[PDB]
């Protein structure tokens, strides 16, 4: 019979909430108890916070009149007010003081997810002051998770008026005993009680979650820890450069602060970056999540060479050029890791820091051919495989689910050995026709992959690694420089190719080399492992990249 | 005969060059004339600097090179270097010292203009100090307006090697006597001598402007003040967020650091803004230049009230939502005026800074009907004809082409009244067939407009008009207001409908309300005056949005 959470913002959603720093303040100043509240409700219907709350005047207009209200109520009690009491002050911190409740937010989250319609209601104002972006980042972060977000001084009415009630019936298109509606202040809860609503006092947050579990029937208290937010691909802004007459590069981007670049590996998208990309945004940074040449809805040439790493690179720069951006921070994984190695050493100047997941620095080794090289590594044999055009084209394009459900897929899910490619004449010759689901993907997830490879197969994908000799001799060039911009290596446990042991004599070309390391993680490292990914990532632009 | 320019970077399109802070550096700290300069070259074609200038070590990497050489010089001219002599700190602060030489860079544009192929060609390095993004952008400023840029430290050659000079002609397509080529180092002119190319040693500016102008045969030197830099469509980032299910957003996106998002009028484009996307982000800002809903790129659903204000706003505040954009500054001009007033008046918290082109703020009046207010200026009858739902579009569909060159014109050029459009007919009823382009507009800029009219009409564009009942019903809830945020006014003196007067008494609802007033400017803000918008704006921004 439930359909729908309500939750408000201010002591709910948001904590701690301002009501209590009225209280804090006449306490910390010594002012008679509930002086502060009586000049914030001075006049009821009629008086300056109503006015403020059903966006008749903006915060600024109102912070005067709290003033005399303070005035009026301190002459009246008898007392002085303290020399330099600020209103403005006071509100100053109590706004920046207030964090979202994480374990509510999680608990909203949750009921959306088995499918509650979701939606915050608050008395809220229109916030000019100098400090406004404060509140604006809160109700960002906050609003995206929701189904609504209404707010009195958009709508002209305020809790208790009943008709807000009735004018959020109608948003959530909702009869009131489908709906529970969680508030910290008794008397906001009455109009919902008297339609019906189930209604929810807040307190202490553990027991409100208790009281919604158990009129839900869902588990809300001590849950799995969850994943991070993930990207819906048409709510995402999606933007298109051209770099050359023949090739335009997509991607998607989300936040502002400083440029951070995401290079995603073989055969991956832009939504490999799904769980990162919130996060980083959140955390203070312009991601720009890229499909690379030869992908989903970047341009995709046939020719061999249009996907050496010079070519990529002198693209990757192009980018930056016509995006105006002087520089960018440079985030990839597997063939994305490469490259952006390529970016650190060949123009240091446009890469404002580099991190690699997977992916060691190996210096190119100019004694030994590059094919060679790779006979002398038994698990980069597929690489051989992957040299003839058109033989992996038509195993991996053959069976798209196939080919992504194969792939992706946990390290002890694993379906494909590395073994002996060649010789068994193909990557998939002894894995299922339909194989299991991984723990790592939505049945969804995998059919994003696959329409995105409906666009262009696996020919420039695939040409990525049919440039060894041409890479080799350019990266020859670069034997005498070591990079000494800033730089990450993030070592994957359990990826049974890029084996963190590969990474181990990367201190000898890049000296202040940082690293983190992930236990119990595969190949396809953001999604297998996204928060801890996350936590090593935004620690690290935080202190390398700021 | 001459069909291409070259230009040195250092000492010739950027001032003061290195090389002179190496004297001026043995100058200021009294050391033996020259033993910088001998510690610079020490070695020759084999020396530090050589290997640096052809990308085989990094800037970073050579700093303790040059520091022994130095070292090794003041030995064996029995001289001590000063307690805390660092390289470090002398290249940092002359690499920062370093600007676009403006003659230079304008006699270039100029050539480019008349058709020579330009080039810059540059004894560069691989930049990795702690301080690189300065010199990054300094190269992204320059190399936009050239067809070429070689650097040697990217093509492994130098000059003066004869090498690097065949590479030059290959690149350029043309042969030893079509190019002149201008350095501020004879003996790097020398090659380019040998090969037949007119060579100049540039000292002063003025001067090799001079030779430079007789060569050529082409004005360079007190040539009238040109525009600022245009937007080419085609090399731009294009961006498409989707707001609801009906209706994406296109914006041209340029540039980092705050957001700014530009707002452009009736009937117009993105495109309006051409000569401001360059110079803001040019100034340090992220400019979101937007196609308005019913424009170019962007949605055009048929439904008047899909355009009623109150949606529009929303629908931008879901812009920065998708965009995951907490503020942005927002600039408008005529209609894009209005709205980004209304953003202000009903989303302060979104909007870090607004300004207004020509269009005031007027408060709505709660007595007077706007269709009655509107009749009150017979200049505003044009609003009356774009009332009844297909009658202006037929008039401005007509002829796209006559429509823009109509419209377009500067204060002095006019060619429609907008005296009693109603009773005439129409607005373009007494104007000619093929009328003639406006000093303001080239023929393919008229052809962008009317390309982008193209994809659906002028259905939209009007719908914007059509909403004077619910514009003003909603308005009236914000009378209680004011705009407390920081605010700019731009007033034209020669737009004859948004009148300069019209915005005399905007300070009573906006107090603290910074002005900006252009003479002889009509209608067509950005592109009648752009260097005049471009400084205001700029100006403005430095100020009251950073
Ligand atoms: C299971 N697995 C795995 N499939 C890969 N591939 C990445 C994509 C191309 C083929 C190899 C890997 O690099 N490391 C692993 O551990
Ligand atoms: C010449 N002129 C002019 N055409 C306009 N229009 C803008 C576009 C819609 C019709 C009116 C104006 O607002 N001010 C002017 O001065
Ligand atoms: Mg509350
Ligand atoms: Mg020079």
């Amino acid at each position: 019979t439930l359909r729908a959470a309500v939750f408000d913002l201010d002591g709910v959603l948001a904590l701690p909430a301002v009501f209590g720093v009225l209280g804090r303040t006449e306490e910390a100043l010594a002012l008679p108890r509930g002086l502060l509240n009586d000049a914030f409700q001075k006049g009821g219907p009629e008086g300056a916070t109503t006015r403020l709350m059903k966006g008749e005047i903006t915060l600024s207009q109102w912070i005067p009149l709290m003033e005399e209200n303070c005035r009026k109520c301190s002459e009246t009690a008898k007392v002085c007010l303290p020399k330099n009491f600020s209103i403005k002050e006071i509100f100053d911190k109590a706004i920046s003081a207030r964090k979202i409740n994480r374990p509510m937010l999680q608990a909203a989250l949750m009921l959306r997810k088995k499918g509650f319609t979701t939606a915050i209601l608050t008395n809220t104002w229109l916030d000019d002051r100098a400090e406004r972006d404060g509140l604006a980042q809160l109700m960002c972060e906050l609003k995206m998770h929701f189904d609504f977000l209404i707010e009195s001084c958009q709508v002209g009415m305020v809790k208790p008026e009943p008709q807000i009630y009735k004018f959020l019936l109608d948003t959530l298109k909702a009869s009131p005993s489908e709906v529970v509606f969680l508030d910290d202040i008794g008397a906001n809860l009455k109009p919902a009680r008297d339609l019906g609503m189930v209604t929810i006092l807040v307190q202490d947050t553990d027991t409100a979650l208790k009281e919604l579990e158990k009129v839900t029937g869902i588990q809300l208290l001590n849950t799995p820890a969850p994943l991070p937010t993930s990207c819906n691909p048409s709510d995402m802004s999606h933007g298109y450069v051209t770099v050359k007459p023949r090739v335009r590069l997509h991607f998607v981007e989300l936040g502002s602060g400083p440029a951070v670049c995401l290079c995603h590996g073989f055969p991956e998208s832009w939504y490999s970056w799904r769980y990162q990309i919130p996060a980083l945004a959140q955390a203070g940074y312009r991601v720009l999540a890229m499909d690379m040449k030869g992908y989903g809805e970047s341009s995709a040439p046939p020719e061999i060479e249009e996907y050496c790493m010079e070519v990529l690179c002198k693209e990757m720069v192009t980018f930056l050029d016509k995006l105006g951006l002087s520089q960018a921070v440079f985030i990839g994984h597997d063939w994305g890791g490469m490259l952006v190695w390529y970016m650190a050493l060949f123009y240091p100047e446009r890469v404002r820091a580099v991190a690699s997941l997977n992916t060691p620095f190996i210096p190119a080794n100019p004694n030994m051919s590059p094919l060679e090289s790779i006979k002398a590594n038994p698990v980069f044999d597929y690489q051989l495989y992957f040299q003839e055009p058109g033989v992996a084209e038509a195993e991996l394009e053959q069976n798209l689910s196939r080919t992504f459900k194969s792939l992706f897929r946990a390290s002890d899910e694993s379906v494909l050995s590395m073994h002996k490619v060649c010789e068994a004449g193909g990557l998939f010759v002894n894995s299922p026709e339909e194989p299991s689901l991984s723990r790592m993907v939505t049945e969804e997830e995998i059919q994003f992959y696959v329409q995105q490879f409906k666009k262009s197969g696996f020919r420039g994908p695939l040409n990525w690694y049919r440039n060894m000799e041409r890479n080799w001799k350019w990266a020859c060039k670069s034997l005498g420089r070591k990079i000494l911009i800033p730089a990450l290596m993030v070592t994957a446990e359990k990826d049974f190719v890029l084996v963190p042991q590969m990474s181990q004599h990367m201190e000898d070309w890049i000296p202040h080399l940082k690293r983190g390391h992930i236990e119990d993680c595969g190949h396809w490292t953001q999604m297998d492992k996204p928060t801890e990914v996350n936590q090593i990532l935004i620690k690290w632009l935080d202190s390398d990249a700021r």
